[PDB]
């Protein structure tokens, strides 16, 4: 019995919560009530298997069980659409099918926190139903959310309301704390979507090379064997989470934290505070703790990998082992390099070792390897440096605007809302990284730009409209950022004609908050670029501020919502003819 095994290992609480997530990630449109009932029935069924493990259905797989249950609500499909297709199959084809229909951009109401008092009301009226609400609503919008990690956000959510609902100022305690988990959640989500896109699109080998490079950077005093044991455990975990095997994912993550903490002196000296923490806090802490000190007496890389005469020899004996070794060795020496740069280095290392060990003289040609590594290292360096000056010059909002212009011209066929969600997230790179010294930027900046770009890939993949996004997204996971960066103004694209709809907005704008008031201005800024990409110097910004003045001036003109309609049809024609 699988469900009884997981039940025992995870505890009732976590079993419930993890099962709710799985369902919300597979049936995103389905009502909250339906999912909660279904979960209760599964839990009810689980308890019986824990009692007598030979009870009728207790030897079926978790997907068999969980899919049969989901399917009691899915297999009708007027509003559900195409998810009764998956219910006409048997496992393991059904799970493939559910997975395949995960929606990165579900048409769901874009989510708005009600007042603090009403929330404390519900939190105290029934605290269970309130917290299940948070899981359901985050999970169904983030169907790849790292499920063990979603339980931690859930615990911190609960503690916020526990502390703040007993405050003299419920709002001041709770606004900052809920603002934190919101931002932290989105970031958490975007990262996890990259881990799954790698496993799902590029295959486990590609993911193995990622964690080898990351854990080596983080645990550089650890031996290779050790680093490898960890990469193997960590790969499995994420494979299971990304393939909807969430109970086993959570169980294995806990095992891995437990092992890590029981082999600390073999891994790192920065693990003290993490391993003294309640179990969800623990895995979170481990997953993202500061890199350890780099050992003193490391010999030059070049000796084992370039100067040595046994390279082609040793390479051949075990290529994947030798290449991981290289990656291990190059990474632990460079916590100042982005992960994707380390992976670019190891690919170049690989293809050089491939042609040189065939040709006339191995020793001679592969000795040059390090000059092939040169340009690859400096291209990110100059970019992160160049884009951080710009940020300090312009500040965040204008830094976002600049990249919007940049990216719109890059890939003008892309949906305007997407460009807007992507360019803003790209622009967040400045406040996040530039802060740091130059020896900590590149990983901060480039691996984050990898994540945001991945977001552009998945949103576009839904309905492809741009050949260049497809190419840049399908080619090499690791070379995506150089790819997009390399793109210039698209000349094939023929501009969009304006019309009496794309801009003529209403009076609700004034009551909107700073942020939404920015996004609308940014949405219009994209359309101005789509409609005339070329001549777009300061003539863009001279019109964008004429929208800004227009909005502000017309907002505060005591008008019965009429100045907008009147003075709005004007400036579209005016900003066109300009
Ligand atoms: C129609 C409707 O009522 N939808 C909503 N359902 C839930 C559970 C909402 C919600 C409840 N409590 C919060 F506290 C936040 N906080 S938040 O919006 O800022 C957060 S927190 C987080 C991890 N993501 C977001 C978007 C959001 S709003």
């Amino acid at each position: 019995s699988e469900v009884a095994h997981r039940f025992k290992d995870l505890g009732e609480e976590n079993f419930k919560a993890l099962v709710l997530i799985a369902f919300a990630q597979y049936l995103q449109q389905c009502p909250f009530e339906d999912h909660v009932k279904l979960v209760n029935e599964v839990t009810e069924f689980a308890k019986t298997c824990v009692a007598d493990e030979s009870a009728e259905n207790c030897d079926k797989s978790l997907h068999t069980l969980f899919g049969d249950k989901l399917c009691t609500v899915a297999t009708l499909r007027e509003t559900y659409g195409e998810m009764a297709d998956c219910c006409a199959k048997q496992e393991p084809e059904r799970n493939e099918c559910f997975l395949q229909h995960k929606d990165d951009n579900p048409n769901l109401p874009r989510l708005v926190r009600p007042e603090v008092d009403v929330m404390c009301t519900a939190f105290h009226d029934n605290e269970e139903t309130f917290l299940k609400k948070y899981l359901y609503e985050i999970a169904r919008r983030h169907p790849y959310f790292y499920a063990p990690e979603l339980l931690f956000f859930a615990k911190r959510y609960k503690a916020a309301f526990t502390e703040c609902c007993q405050a003299a100022d419920k709002a001041a305690c709770l606004l900052p704390k809920l603002d934190e988990l919101r931002d932290e959640g989105k970031a958490s989500s975007a990262k996890q979507r990259l881990k799954c896109a790698s496993l799902q699109k590029f295959g486990e080998r590609a993911f193995k090379a990622w964690a080898v490079a990351r854990l080596s950077q983080r645990f550089p005093k650890a031996e290779f064997a050790e680093v490898s044991k960890l990469v193997t455990d960590l790969t499995k975990v994420h494979t299971e989470c990304c393939h909807g095997d969430l109970l086993e994912c959570a169980d294995d993550r806990a095992d891995l934290a437990k092992y890590i903490c029981e082999n600390q002196d073999s891994i790192s000296s920065k693990l003290k505070e993490c391993c003294e923490k309640p179990l969800l806090e623990k895995s979170h802490c481990i997953a993202e703790v500061e890199n350890d000190e780099m050992p003193a007496d490391l010999p030059s890389l070049a000796a084992d990998f370039v100067e040595s005469k046994d390279v082609c020899k040793n390479y051949a004996e075990a290529k994947d082992v030798f290449l991981g070794m290289f990656l291990y060795e190059y990474a632990r020496r460079h916590p100042d390099y982005s992960v994707v740069l380390l992976l670019r280095l190891a690919k170049t290392y690989e293809t050089t070792l491939e042609k040189c060990c065939a040709a006339a003289d191995p020793h001679e040609c592969y000795a040059k390897v390090f000059d092939e590594f040169k340009p690859l290292v400096e291209e990110p360096q100059n970019l992160i440096k160049q884009n951080c000056e710009l940020f300090e010059q312009l500040g965040e909002y204008k830094f976002q605007n600049a990249l919007l212009v940049r990216y719109t011209k890059k890939v003008p066929q892309v949906s305007t809302p997407t460009l807007v969600e992507v360019s803003r997230n790209l622009g967040k790179v400045g406040s996040k990284c530039c802060k740091h010294p130059e020896a900590k930027r590149m990983p901060c900046a480039e691996d984050y730009l990898s994540v945001v770009l991945n977001q552009l890939c998945v949103l576009h993949e839904k309905t492809p409209v741009s050949d260049r996004v497809t190419k840049c997204c399908t080619e090499s996971l690791v070379n995506r950022r150089p790819c997009f960066s390399a793109l210039e103004v698209d000349e094939t694209y023929v501009p969009k004609e304006f019309n009496a709809e794309t801009f003529t907005f209403h009076a609700d704008i004034c009551t909107l908050s700073e942020k939404e008031r920015q996004i609308k201005k940014q949405t219009a800024l994209v359309e101005l670029v789509k409609h005339k990409p070329k001549a777009t110097k300061e003539q863009l910004k001279a019109v964008m501020d004429d929208f800004a003045a227009f909005v502000e001036k017309c907002c505060k003109a005591d008008d019965k919502e009429t100045c907008f309609a009147e003075e709005g049809k004007k400036l579209v024609a005016a900003s066109q003819a300009a």
